[PDB]
């Protein structure tokens, strides 16, 4: 109903991110969301996840020489949403075709032979509600698996099976 | 103007490929090579690897709608090399920066918890030798891992391990 | 199959186009759109534009002996789409590597030191958007300028700058 | 600021329109489309048709003192759609039992002893189909004539006889 109607998000400074150097912005409302999964180690405390997230960022910044973490948003299993590039800055997470037309959310961990916990899934679906509410996402936005637009296993077999159930998934 | 044939490569027709609708060209000599696994399941026979390559091309063109299979070449556990987009046409295998300036060779299978059979390395290594003999690749080309230039587990742990020991590999 | 009510194209009859003798089809769906200009007189009224089109088809039929107007569509500074060969038949607009696999659309003028009006850019953009919707185009279709695929100044220098900015523009 | 497409509409500021001051919104998805004719002067080029859309707003804003041009959309004989109040703002074009339940499109001119060229009829048709895509118009839209609902002669005898021959027309 009300303007800032949403989202319990761990901001950058909180998980101690490096400064985002990125500039290329997105066009709202965004139509597409791509679900990814870091495929690496997985956390479950505000404390271990805030670490997790920061590793990840570091990797994409230092090793691959990028301007900030690939994703716009990372879901922890602590149940929290770790802020990535956010709703307005174009991601680097799913090919040159989808990055300027999608929001990229990554479950932190590896879900080929596991599921993220109930609450991880809530954080994210809620985050998407939040995104629509703020006009970042088109009301009828579609959700694609990462393997749906990239050669990849991401977002893992189990998690994929789950997002394929969602109201907004459009194969 | 020496003719050093070194193409023990299974041609597209032999592994029975759909047609590349890909048209954009890499300028030769190409300076970098990026090694990726498919992270699919392995094939150990020309007859299965024929099918395997059929499918990898299929996942790229059908589900992803790509001009044609992402890689310039595919290595098999059958010890044979498969014609991807070959030496001249730009791949789609490492994203907008490396794509135009690298050959993306890809091992067919998943190497978090395997190593590719010695014959698969031999095929791979020699392929490059071949690549240099023609002028496709620079005498002094540098080899990256897939994870080195894009967030992914590709080319797999045990294989990543191995290609780091390789001569032409670069930090 | 699913048919919308897409576009506002001026059918051949209306701009008084001759009968086409053209008979060769393209494969659905076309991956490429190639943007050009006519480098001739610029029309800006629906009337003078209808002429311009007819003028162009003419020079293509009675002078180059082609089966039709060269372009699949034409585009008025009047802000209207002119039906040429259409979505299904082959254009004669960009060399024989490119004609069999593309859609040529051609702005009606000389855009070396001029911009097309905003209304013409919308026509084009919207006309494309349609193709996709009709399934005449791939959704991930790729736009190139004439000069990308032939040695020319088409689609004019100023229009060329403009098209580079486009979502689906691949260099 | 957008991939600029749907029904190739001329935007407000493009015809030099004084900013709306209107606030009442429509309840999407809207049921009715009331086709009127301005009853004023007819134009037939984009230049003359901007000057005409502008002239109507003037009479609505300066003289009658409405927050904006009455109709949601105007259709030029230049065969281009002029956006007045658009898809969301309630129109002032079909009275107070109809204004909150319909999109008011109007044809610039007097269609008693003439009809609008197909080029506008097409633009109009497309506008509605573009409406549905947006979800601003409900796919089973029903199209009434200005006289069907308000004692008046709009949209002219000759135009009115055409309207009834439309598919989604209900009498
Ligand atoms: C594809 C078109 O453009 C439209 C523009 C849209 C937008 O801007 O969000 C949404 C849907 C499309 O229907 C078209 O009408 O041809």
């Amino acid at each position: 109903e009300d303007p800032p109607a949403c989202g319990s998000i761990v901001p950058r400074r909180e998980w101690r991110a490096l400064a985002s150097e990125c500039r290329e912005r997105l066009t709202r409302p965004v139509r597409y969301v791509v679900v990814s999964h870091t495929a690496g180690s997985h956390c479950d405390t505000p404390a271990s996840c805030a670490q997790q997230a920061q590793n990840v960022q570091s990797y994409h910044v230092r090793n691959l020489g990028w301007c900030d973490v690939g994703y716009n948003f990372l879901i922890g299993e602590d149940g929290l949403v770790y802020e990535g590039r956010g709703w307005n800055i174009k991601g680097a997470h799913a090919g040159p075709t989808w990055n300027p037309i999608s929001i990229g959310i990554s479950f932190m961990g590896n879900y080929m032979n596991r599921v993220p916990p109930p609450r991880a899934l809530r954080a994210a679906q809620n985050l998407l509600a939040c995104g629509v509410a703020l006009g970042a996402l088109r009301s009828n936005y579609e959700v694609k698996g990462h393997r749906d637009v990239q050669p990849t296993l991401s977002p893992g077999d189990r998690l994929y099976e789950i997002i394929q159930t969602w109201s907004h998934y459009r194969a």
